[PDB]
């Protein structure tokens, strides 16, 4: 089946520059690891304001995750996740967008801190949503249990909480393995 997989990448102040690139390699190495017909792809930075980094037309017109990237700058704000997820929701999965109205919509959230925002994501209720929490800002039961509202459930499959950026790679195979 086709899936449709929109990336959801934090740009915050907290991120140090090594960070973000290991963040945007991540997103390289899993696009091309999972790429086949079945899969696209979409990139939105999140900071305190959203950015639509490529769209699902553009993955297929250059199908090269190095030049889908290559303009990205770190945005250097907030961290306004709720309004983030719900603008992948509605400005992202556009079928003259080049969304697939018969495809999967799957949305990976990586971030490295709490949100600054609030409010809800109804809006994306029909989204398989993981969320990626790295590093130290997740060491407390507390902050990463603030990450389960913006996941699918159950928690244990879709929050996925990450000591360091270096274990982003341990996700490859899990991520490659899914069938939705």
């Amino acid at each position: 089946g086709n899936v449709d997989l929109v990336f959801l990448f934090d740009g915050s102040m907290s991120l140090q520059p090594d960070e973000f690139q290991k963040i945007l390699d991540f997103m390289k190495d899993v696009m091309k690891k999972l790429s086949n017909t079945s899969y696209q792809f979409a990139a939105v930075q999140f900071s305190t304001s959203y950015k639509t980094e490529f769209d699902f037309s553009d993955y297929v017109k250059w199908k090269d995750p190095d030049a889908l990237l290559k303009h990205v700058k770190h945005m250097l704000l907030l961290t306004n996740t709720f309004g983030a997820i719900n603008y992948v929701a509605t400005e992202v999965f556009r079928e003259e967008l080049g969304a697939r109205p018969d495809a999967t919509k799957v949305l990976i959230i990586i971030t490295d801190g709490e949100a600054t925002d609030s409010g809800n994501i109804d809006a994306a209720k029909d989204i398989i949503r993981y969320i990626i929490g790295i590093g130290k800002h997740f060491q407390t039961k507390e902050s990463q249990e603030t990450l389960h509202k913006f996941a699918s459930k159950p928690a244990s499959e879709f929050v996925k909480i990450l000591d360091t950026f270096e274990k982003l790679k341990d996700l490859f195979t899990e991520l490659q393995k899914k069938i939705y």
